[PDB]
């Protein structure tokens, strides 16, 4: 019931993709086009473009799906399109590599679909112990599972971890105080970027409680 | 010669997204797909999703030309590709209005290739006395126009900052020291976020100098 997390700033944020940026530097890939994995990879493809020099960032949406009896992942490409990448080499660029399923799905897809010359992954964060495939590039290793709570995630992540919290009050009041504790007791953070008022504000307008 | 010119820093980013996201919630527009328009849009689109609870975001290359004799501004989208948007209420998103040739762009392209039941515009800023076209929805006005050197455009600002400098010299020169003490005649910046000696390094990998 316990869940490690850990809130990553923006200035960990800036560090790892810079960080990323200098890798793929060293390694004198020659990128032309970053293609941005929705909604995460985002931010980190903005940036490594920055460092980089890339001016050509495309963006697929990517949804995550599991069967509810089987408790299968799936990962899926959303608004599917083709564009053509031919004669280009593609940098692909998420958050963080957990399983991997997402950037295996996108270099297919993108391999299949925009057909680059050359197609390479990277990941901000990369967690070891869960990975099927291995990024291309990664900026930090992570050996020991973790949720990272990133700068531009703050409310999604706090509305789900105030909602797994309530989702076990056996009282439909809502008290923000024993809310509070439970959020310490069962994250570790006493101080949460966005105040539990506002996300309770919030969820009310979303019709989540 | 002299350029105003304004840094800004993440905390900044965040309450200007954040201060325009509330803007569309007071309006009761209900999103359903966000446009990012690529490379300015991505971080403030990103952003926006989070604290509206947008799950969906696309983005669409937009390229800014000038023609050289007749110094004719033309932007255009890149990587041009349809997706169907039919019964989807979209928001477009960009950084900053300045003429407003890229969110008409924008909006124009979206309607005609994406076909969403609804499409409106925002951007974090927006300049009064230069936009021809004005965002449904804006954070912060800006009445006396600067360039606004965003955080995820540190290094290539700086790099063009720099450059605008050194393409004026004398003969070849060097010295880290002028050019420091140019930057802050020109911009009045005494602390780049990112420093010349850096900047000046991937001026030189980037065969700029
Ligand atoms: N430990 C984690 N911390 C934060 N986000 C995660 C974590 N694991 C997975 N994600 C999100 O889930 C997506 C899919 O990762 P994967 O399991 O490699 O397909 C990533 O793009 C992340 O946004
Ligand atoms: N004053 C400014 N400061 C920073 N970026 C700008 C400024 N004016 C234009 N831009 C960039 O140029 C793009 C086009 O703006 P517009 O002139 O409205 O088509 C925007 O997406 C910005 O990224």
């Amino acid at each position: 019931q316990k869940i490690p997390v850990k809130v990553v700033t923006w200035d960990e944020i800036v560090s790892l993709s810079t960080k990323l940026a200098e890798k793929i530097k060293a390694d004198e890939y020659n990128v032309n086009v970053i293609v941005a994995i929705a909604r995460g990879g985002l931010v980190p493809a903005r940036l490594v473009a920055d460092v980089l020099g890339v001016f050509d960032i495309l963006s697929i949406k990517i949804e995550h799906w599991i069967e509810t009896a089987s408790h299968t992942p799936e990962a899926k490409v959303k608004y599917p399109f083709k564009v053509d990448l031919s004669d280009k080499n593609v940098l692909i660029i998420d958050d963080i590599t957990d399983t991997g399923d997402s950037i295996e799905l996108a270099r297919k897809y993108v391999m299949e679909n925009f057909r680059p010359t050359e197609v390479k992954t990277a990941t901000l964060q990369y967690i070891k112990p869960a990975a099927k495939i291995i990024p291309d590039y990664y900026a930090e290793e992570i050996v020991s599972w973790a949720w990272f709570m990133y700068p531009w995630n703050y409310w999604e992540d706090e509305i789900n971890l105030v909602n797994k919290i309530l989702i076990e009050r056996k009282t439909k009041d809502i008290d923000i105080n024993e809310l509070k504790r439970n959020f310490v007791e069962s994250y570790g953070i006493e101080n949460p970027p966005i105040s539990l008022d506002k996300i309770l504000t919030e969820m009310k307008r979303r019709k989540i409680v």
